[PDB]
């Protein structure tokens, strides 16, 4: 939860790659890319794709919103998206998924297959 400090405070900075951020249990979670091929779809889930430069890297901070976590966590997922972005220096960028928007956008930046399992992990609710 709150991937600033352990995380806005070290994200990608010299490393090819995306790094997604699980927003399970209705909070948020710092996913590697040992599991940025499967991610629930009834959740929310932050990504931020990294490239090289002929100067930096240009980062790119998205928030994907697989329709299922509460009105907040929308909240959640996107505004960890927002400190991530002026906290990277304002290199990044901003962009916006969900259950149905992440379509190519997504899989674009995952040259694979994206699963979607279920949401709640507490399995104590309704």
């Amino acid at each position: 939860v709150e991937l600033s400090k352990k995380v806005t405070g070290k994200l990608d900075k010299t490393t090819p790659g995306i790094q997604i951020w699980r927003i399970e249990n209705m909070e948020m979670v710092p996913v590697p890319t040992k599991s940025y091929g499967n991610f629930y779809e009834g959740d929310c889930y932050v990504l931020l794709s990294t490239r090289k430069t002929g100067s930096g890297f240009s980062y790119n901070i998205h928030y994907w919103l697989g329709k299922n976590s509460s009105q907040d966590e929308q909240g959640a997922a996107a505004i960890y998206t927002t400190q991530m972005d002026e906290y990277l220096g304002s290199v990044a960028v901003q962009h916006r998924e969900v259950q149905g928007h992440e379509s190519e956008t997504f899989r674009a930046y995952f040259k694979q297959g994206l699963i979607y399992k279920q949401g709640g992990v507490a399995s104590g609710m309704k």
